[PDB]
DNA sequence: AGGGCTGATCGTGCAAAAGTCGTGCCAGCCGTCT
Protein backbone atom coordinates (compact mmCIF):
# COMPACT_ATOMS: atom_id res chain seq x y z
CA UNK A 1 0.00 0.00 0.00
CA UNK A 2 2.18 2.54 0.99
CA UNK A 3 5.11 0.43 -0.39
CA UNK A 4 5.44 -0.21 -4.43
CA UNK A 5 2.50 -2.55 -5.43
CA UNK A 6 3.36 -2.60 -8.84
CA UNK A 7 2.33 -4.08 -12.19
CA UNK A 8 2.92 -7.75 -13.06
CA UNK A 9 5.74 -6.14 -15.92
CA UNK A 10 6.60 -3.39 -13.45
CA UNK A 11 7.05 -5.78 -10.78
CA UNK A 12 9.80 -7.65 -12.96
CA UNK A 13 11.13 -4.03 -13.73
CA UNK A 14 11.27 -3.66 -9.76
CA UNK A 15 13.19 -6.80 -9.56
CA UNK A 16 15.39 -5.58 -11.99
CA UNK A 17 15.61 -2.64 -9.96
CA UNK A 18 16.32 -3.67 -7.08
CA UNK A 19 19.19 -6.09 -8.67
CA UNK A 20 20.75 -3.05 -10.09
CA UNK A 21 20.33 -1.15 -6.73
CA UNK A 22 23.85 -3.37 -5.32
CA UNK A 23 25.15 -2.15 -8.79
CA UNK A 24 26.69 1.16 -7.69
CA UNK A 25 26.91 2.38 -11.53
CA UNK A 26 26.07 6.05 -12.63
CA UNK A 27 22.59 5.70 -14.18
CA UNK A 28 20.14 8.10 -15.57
CA UNK A 29 16.53 7.10 -14.65
CA UNK A 30 13.01 8.16 -16.25
CA UNK A 31 9.57 8.28 -14.46
CA UNK A 32 6.43 9.09 -15.83
CA UNK A 33 4.91 12.81 -15.22
CA UNK A 34 3.04 11.34 -11.95
CA UNK A 35 4.45 7.63 -11.96
CA UNK A 36 6.55 8.69 -8.93
CA UNK A 37 10.23 7.21 -9.74
CA UNK A 38 11.33 7.98 -6.58
CA UNK A 39 10.20 5.64 -4.68
CA UNK A 40 11.84 2.81 -6.45
CA UNK A 41 15.10 4.34 -6.14
CA UNK A 42 14.36 4.57 -2.26
CA UNK A 43 13.56 0.65 -2.15
CA UNK A 44 16.23 0.32 -4.42
CA UNK A 45 18.55 1.70 -2.26
CA UNK A 46 17.57 -0.10 0.88
CA UNK A 47 18.67 -3.15 -1.21
CA UNK A 48 21.76 -1.58 -2.43
CA UNK A 49 24.76 -1.83 -0.32
CA UNK A 50 24.45 1.51 0.17
CA UNK A 51 21.73 1.72 2.33
CA UNK A 52 23.91 2.69 5.44
CA UNK A 53 25.46 5.21 3.35
CA UNK A 54 24.41 8.54 2.61
CA UNK A 55 21.88 9.06 -0.11
CA UNK A 56 21.77 12.49 -1.07
CA UNK A 57 19.34 12.97 -4.00
CA UNK A 58 19.33 16.35 -5.53
CA UNK A 59 17.69 19.42 -4.41
CA UNK A 60 15.78 20.10 -7.97
CA UNK A 61 18.55 22.03 -9.21
CA UNK A 62 18.08 24.05 -6.29
CA UNK A 63 19.57 27.45 -6.94
CA UNK A 64 20.74 28.90 -3.16
CA UNK A 65 23.92 30.68 -2.67
CA UNK A 66 26.43 31.49 -5.74
CA UNK A 67 28.68 28.39 -5.15
CA UNK A 68 26.37 26.42 -7.78
CA UNK A 69 28.82 23.96 -9.00
CA UNK A 70 30.90 24.78 -5.77
CA UNK A 71 28.03 24.07 -3.96
CA UNK A 72 29.06 20.67 -4.60
CA UNK A 73 31.77 21.13 -2.48
CA UNK A 74 32.18 24.69 -0.81
CA UNK A 75 33.81 26.48 1.91
CA UNK A 76 31.54 27.85 5.11
CA UNK A 77 33.36 30.56 6.77
CA UNK A 78 36.65 32.32 7.21
CA UNK A 79 38.37 31.73 10.73
CA UNK A 80 38.19 35.29 11.51
CA UNK A 81 34.55 35.57 10.87
CA UNK A 82 32.41 33.40 11.67
CA UNK A 83 32.80 29.65 11.96
CA UNK A 84 35.58 27.16 10.39
CA UNK A 85 35.37 26.15 6.80
CA UNK A 86 34.00 23.17 8.28
CA UNK A 87 34.32 20.93 4.48
CA UNK A 88 30.79 21.03 3.76
CA UNK A 89 29.57 20.03 0.24
CA UNK A 90 26.56 18.99 -2.32
CA UNK A 91 28.54 16.71 -3.80
CA UNK A 92 30.08 15.43 -0.37
CA UNK A 93 26.91 15.43 1.40
CA UNK A 94 25.73 11.88 -0.59
CA UNK A 95 28.81 10.25 1.03
CA UNK A 96 29.20 6.17 1.74
CA UNK A 97 25.78 5.45 -0.39
CA UNK A 98 23.28 6.67 -2.99
CA UNK A 99 23.30 10.00 -4.87
CA UNK A 100 20.24 10.92 -6.84
CA UNK A 101 19.89 13.52 -9.11
CA UNK A 102 16.53 15.70 -9.41
CA UNK A 103 15.82 18.48 -12.20
CA UNK A 104 18.03 17.21 -14.53
CA UNK A 105 15.44 18.13 -17.41
CA UNK A 106 15.91 21.91 -17.00
CA UNK A 107 19.25 22.44 -17.82
CA UNK A 108 20.47 24.25 -21.08
CA UNK A 109 23.43 23.34 -24.07
CA UNK A 110 26.42 24.08 -22.11
CA UNK A 111 25.72 22.99 -18.54
CA UNK A 112 24.65 19.52 -20.38
CA UNK A 113 28.34 19.87 -22.31
CA UNK A 114 29.50 20.59 -18.32
CA UNK A 115 27.28 17.16 -16.71
CA UNK A 116 28.82 15.16 -20.04
CA UNK A 117 32.75 16.19 -19.21
CA UNK A 118 31.74 15.31 -15.21
CA UNK A 119 30.74 12.27 -16.47
CA UNK A 120 33.69 12.06 -18.52
CA UNK A 121 36.16 13.36 -15.69
CA UNK A 122 35.09 14.36 -12.44
CA UNK A 123 37.08 16.78 -10.08
CA UNK A 124 36.05 18.36 -6.57
CA UNK A 125 37.92 20.69 -5.01
CA UNK A 126 36.52 23.30 -2.20
CA UNK A 127 38.23 26.56 -0.63
CA UNK A 128 36.60 24.37 2.64
CA UNK A 129 38.03 21.06 3.07
CA UNK A 130 36.06 19.10 0.36
CA UNK A 131 37.34 15.27 -1.30
CA UNK A 132 38.44 14.17 -4.27
CA UNK A 133 36.12 13.17 -6.95
CA UNK A 134 35.74 10.65 -9.07
CA UNK A 135 33.95 7.88 -6.77
CA UNK A 136 30.30 9.38 -7.24
CA UNK A 137 29.18 6.54 -5.17
CA UNK A 138 25.79 4.96 -6.47
CA UNK A 139 25.40 7.61 -8.34
CA UNK A 140 22.06 7.93 -10.45
CA UNK A 141 20.22 10.92 -12.25
CA UNK A 142 16.74 11.01 -12.77
CA UNK A 143 14.33 13.93 -14.30
CA UNK A 144 16.47 14.52 -17.25
CA UNK A 145 13.61 12.78 -19.43
CA UNK A 146 10.82 15.39 -18.09
CA UNK A 147 12.77 17.91 -20.60
CA UNK A 148 14.39 16.10 -23.55
CA UNK A 149 17.69 17.21 -25.17
CA UNK A 150 18.72 16.88 -28.72
CA UNK A 151 15.56 15.51 -28.68
CA UNK A 152 15.69 16.26 -33.06
CA UNK A 153 18.99 17.29 -31.95
CA UNK A 154 19.79 20.81 -30.56
CA UNK A 155 17.93 21.31 -27.42
CA UNK A 156 20.87 20.96 -24.55
CA UNK A 157 24.03 19.45 -25.37
CA UNK A 158 22.42 15.32 -25.78
CA UNK A 159 25.33 14.49 -28.18
CA UNK A 160 27.17 13.28 -25.78
CA UNK A 161 24.14 11.78 -23.83
CA UNK A 162 23.91 9.65 -26.66
CA UNK A 163 27.87 8.98 -26.52
CA UNK A 164 27.06 8.65 -22.49
CA UNK A 165 25.11 5.17 -22.51
CA UNK A 166 24.64 4.15 -19.47
CA UNK A 167 21.53 2.16 -19.10
CA UNK A 168 18.44 4.03 -18.55
CA UNK A 169 14.75 2.85 -17.07
CA UNK A 170 11.66 3.49 -19.04
CA UNK A 171 8.22 4.74 -17.54
CA UNK A 172 4.99 2.79 -18.84
CA UNK A 173 1.59 5.00 -19.01
CA UNK A 174 -0.67 4.39 -16.07
CA UNK A 175 -3.45 3.81 -18.49
CA UNK A 176 -0.80 1.47 -19.81
CA UNK A 177 0.11 -0.14 -16.82
CA UNK A 178 -2.80 -2.46 -16.23
CA UNK A 179 -1.90 -3.08 -12.52
CA UNK A 180 -4.39 -3.50 -9.56
CA UNK A 181 -5.47 0.50 -10.14
CA UNK A 182 -8.31 -0.29 -8.33
CA UNK A 183 -7.00 -1.42 -5.34
CA UNK A 184 -4.19 1.58 -5.69
CA UNK A 185 -6.99 3.97 -5.20
CA UNK A 186 -8.60 2.46 -2.26
CA UNK A 187 -5.35 2.34 -0.48
CA UNK A 188 -5.14 5.87 -0.98
CA UNK A 189 -8.49 6.44 0.14
CA UNK A 190 -8.12 4.15 2.76
CA UNK A 191 -5.07 6.23 4.01
CA UNK A 192 -6.61 9.46 3.56
CA UNK A 193 -10.13 8.70 5.28
CA UNK A 194 -7.52 7.58 8.01
CA UNK A 195 -5.65 11.31 7.50
CA UNK A 196 -9.38 12.50 7.38
CA UNK A 197 -10.20 10.79 10.08
CA UNK A 198 -13.49 9.80 8.19
CA UNK A 199 -16.02 7.50 9.82
CA UNK A 200 -15.67 5.39 6.97
CA UNK A 201 -15.30 4.54 3.35
CA UNK A 202 -18.60 5.39 2.09
CA UNK A 203 -17.91 3.15 -1.17
CA UNK A 204 -17.84 3.35 -4.88
CA UNK A 205 -19.79 2.72 -7.79
CA UNK A 206 -17.84 0.21 -9.95
CA UNK A 207 -19.58 2.08 -12.45
CA UNK A 208 -18.04 5.14 -11.17
CA UNK A 209 -14.80 3.48 -11.24
CA UNK A 210 -15.63 2.29 -14.95
CA UNK A 211 -16.40 5.93 -15.77
CA UNK A 212 -13.66 7.39 -14.12
CA UNK A 213 -10.99 4.83 -15.69
CA UNK A 214 -12.20 6.94 -19.13
CA UNK A 215 -9.26 8.80 -18.35
CA UNK A 216 -5.80 8.78 -19.74
CA UNK A 217 -4.64 9.49 -16.43
CA UNK A 218 -1.85 11.72 -17.16
CA UNK A 219 -0.63 12.41 -14.42
CA UNK A 220 -0.23 8.32 -13.83
CA UNK A 221 -0.82 7.57 -10.38
CA UNK A 222 -0.44 11.33 -9.31
CA UNK A 223 -3.74 12.08 -11.15
CA UNK A 224 -5.29 9.75 -9.17
CA UNK A 225 -4.61 10.79 -6.02
CA UNK A 226 -5.67 13.99 -6.79
CA UNK A 227 -8.58 12.85 -8.71
CA UNK A 228 -9.65 10.85 -5.25
CA UNK A 229 -9.11 14.05 -3.44
CA UNK A 230 -11.88 15.91 -5.02
CA UNK A 231 -13.87 13.22 -5.66
CA UNK A 232 -13.72 12.51 -2.06
CA UNK A 233 -14.10 15.85 -0.79
CA UNK A 234 -17.02 16.13 -2.92
CA UNK A 235 -18.29 13.44 -1.66
CA UNK A 236 -17.66 14.74 1.80
CA UNK A 237 -19.35 11.87 3.36
CA UNK A 238 -19.01 8.27 4.91
CA UNK A 239 -22.63 7.29 3.88
CA UNK A 240 -23.46 6.63 0.27
CA UNK A 241 -21.26 4.56 -2.22
CA UNK A 242 -19.45 7.23 -4.23
CA UNK A 243 -21.29 6.84 -7.36
CA UNK A 244 -18.78 10.13 -8.65
CA UNK A 245 -15.29 10.34 -9.05
CA UNK A 246 -13.37 13.53 -10.32
CA UNK A 247 -12.71 14.02 -13.65
CA UNK A 248 -11.35 17.72 -13.49
CA UNK A 249 -11.46 20.15 -10.72
CA UNK A 250 -11.58 22.90 -13.78
CA UNK A 251 -14.89 23.02 -14.71
CA UNK A 252 -18.43 24.98 -14.11
CA UNK A 253 -21.59 24.54 -12.50
C1' DA B 1 5.41 28.61 39.33
C1' DG B 2 7.40 31.35 35.00
C1' DG B 3 11.18 34.27 32.26
C1' DG B 4 15.93 35.43 30.64
C1' DC B 5 19.87 35.04 29.49
C1' DT B 6 23.96 33.32 29.40
C1' DG B 7 28.31 32.26 27.20
C1' DA B 8 30.98 27.83 26.94
C1' DT B 9 33.69 28.59 21.39
C1' DC B 10 33.90 31.43 17.35
C1' DG B 11 42.78 33.12 14.62
C1' DT B 12 47.42 34.75 8.88
C1' DG B 13 43.79 40.85 6.39
C1' DC B 14 43.98 44.32 5.12
C1' DA B 15 43.04 48.82 5.27
C1' DA B 16 43.27 54.51 7.19
C1' DA B 17 44.82 57.93 8.01
C1' DA B 18 48.64 59.32 7.98
C1' DG B 19 52.78 59.91 7.11
C1' DT B 20 57.08 60.12 4.33
C1' DC B 21 59.70 60.00 0.41
C1' DG B 22 60.96 62.11 -4.73
C1' DT B 23 61.91 65.58 -6.77
C1' DG B 24 62.49 69.46 -7.70
C1' DC B 25 63.60 73.96 -6.90
C1' DC B 26 63.71 79.18 -4.99
C1' DA B 27 66.52 82.40 -1.66
C1' DG B 28 70.71 83.54 0.07
C1' DC B 29 75.54 83.78 0.23
C1' DC B 30 79.95 84.04 -0.28
C1' DG B 31 84.46 82.76 -3.98
C1' DT B 32 85.01 85.06 -7.56
C1' DC B 33 85.77 87.92 -10.90
C1' DT B 34 84.81 91.16 -11.82
N1 LIG C 1 3.62 2.14 -7.47
C1 LIG C 1 3.63 3.09 -6.49
N2 LIG C 1 3.94 2.79 -5.19
C2 LIG C 1 3.93 3.77 -4.26
N3 LIG C 1 3.65 5.07 -4.50
C3 LIG C 1 3.33 5.50 -5.75
C4 LIG C 1 3.31 4.50 -6.83
N4 LIG C 1 2.98 5.15 -7.96
C5 LIG C 1 2.80 6.45 -7.63
N5 LIG C 1 3.01 6.68 -6.33
C6 LIG C 1 2.87 8.02 -5.70
O1 LIG C 1 2.74 9.03 -6.71
C7 LIG C 1 3.43 10.23 -6.32
C8 LIG C 1 4.17 10.87 -7.50
O2 LIG C 1 4.98 11.93 -7.00
P1 LIG C 1 6.31 12.38 -7.79
O3 LIG C 1 7.50 11.62 -7.27
O4 LIG C 1 6.36 13.89 -7.86
O5 LIG C 1 5.99 11.79 -9.25
P2 LIG C 1 7.07 11.89 -10.43
O6 LIG C 1 8.26 11.07 -9.99
O7 LIG C 1 6.30 11.31 -11.59
O8 LIG C 1 7.35 13.37 -10.49
C9 LIG C 1 4.44 9.82 -5.26
O9 LIG C 1 4.32 10.68 -4.12
C10 LIG C 1 4.10 8.39 -4.88
O10 LIG C 1 3.77 8.31 -3.49
MG1 LIG D 1 8.78 14.90 -10.14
Amino acid sequence: DNLLGEANSFLEVLEQVSHLAPLDKPVLIIGERGTGKELIASRLHYLSSRWQGPFISLNCAALNENLLDSELFGHEAGAFTGAQKRHPGRFERADGGTLFLDELATAPMMVQEKLLRVIEYGELERVGGSQPLQVNVRLVCATNADLPAMVNEGTFRADLLDRLAFDVVQLPPLRERESDIMLMAEYFAIQMCREIKLPLFPGFTERARETLLNYRWPGNIRELKNVVERSVYRHGTSDYPLDDIIIDPFKRR
